[PDB]
């Protein structure tokens, strides 16, 4: 008995990925209890349930919030706790078909392995993004479908993007704001630095398109002059024409959008076993 008793809340999507978690919950509870966590669980039913539960949990003095599901459950949990005093630490159990945030932090795709990471108690702080009044953890993207794989479907649109002091103003096929980058690359992106990865693909002819696509195919897109790469903390986006917004893999409304990177905002259990190339701070 090496620690004083703690309180954990599991927030889980029962129909997530392979859907094995609900069946494995009783053993997850045993393991968490043996490690000293009085553990309770909440099963989501619809989109938004995880956010609302995380909001309630804020008032219930938990040491850890465990999100068991895909990037959607994760995004929802973060939305419920972001910018609130006394945030619990976040535990990630990757129960989605894709788990881009998990892979970004090297969380095992094995339940008991992910639980081993939480129980061991080493954690990192990662940036999150604020967009208008909501939050995100992976990426935001924007463009207009005609009348990187999707670039040939984009229509040039006039846009302005104020990023920190600077201004881009012109026609663009696509913009990306990346936090994590394993959904894929810029060469030197950090989860830690307080900077979004900002990609803007400018309006280009068919040849520049072919070219950008063949460079993309071997991690060299950033080398094309029509591909802009900047790092920025605050990015404000507007146009007079209407754009669709993708936020963490889902439709996230439309413009205008104001983005702020909340540097090292969220404390999340991570492996002390392995070195993260995308972290400035590996003090864990």
């Amino acid at each position: 008995s090496h620690m004083m008793r703690k309180r954990a809340r599991i927030i889980y999507n029962p129909t997530s990925g392979k859907e094995q978690f609900k069946r494995e919950l009783p053993d997850a509870l045993i393991k968490l209890e043996k490690a000293g966590y009085e553990t309770s669980a909440y099963a989501t039913e619809k989109i938004g349930d995880a956010t609302l539960e995380a909001e309630r949990a804020m008032h219930e003095n938990y040491d850890v919030l465990i999100a068991a599901g895909g990037d959607g459950t994760l995004n929802e949990v973060v939305n419920g706790i972001a910018e609130k005093p006394n945030r619990p630490k976040l535990g990630v159990i990757p129960m989605g078909t894709v788990n881009d945030f998990g892979r970004a932090l090297h969380i095992p795709n094995d339940i008991m392995g992910a639980l081993d990471v939480i129980i061991e108690g080493h954690s990192t702080k990662v940036d999150i993004g604020k967009m208008n009044n909501r939050y995100f953890i992976n990426l935001a993207a924007g463009g207009q479908l005609t009348q990187f794989e999707m670039l040939p479907q984009m229509k040039a649109v006039d846009l302005r993007i104020e990023y920190d002091g600077n201004v881009f103003q012109g026609e663009a096929l696509l913009f990306f704001l990346g936090l994590t980058n394993s959904m894929k690359l810029v060469p030197d992106a950090k989860l830690d630095d307080g900077y979004f990865t900002l990609i803007i693909v400018e309006k280009s002819n068919l040849a520049e398109l072919g070219h950008i696509m063949t460079l993309a195919s071997r991690g060299e897109h950033t080398k094309h002059p029509k591909v802009i790469y900047e790092k920025a903390k605050a990015i404000n986006i507007s146009s007079f024409t209407d754009l669709q917004l993708n936020v963490d893999g889902e439709y996230g409304g439309k413009l205008p959008a104001n983005f702020l990177n909340l540097e090292r905002h969220i404390d999340v259990f991570a492996p002390n076993d392995i070195v993260n190339e995308e972290l400035i701070n590996n003090d864990h």
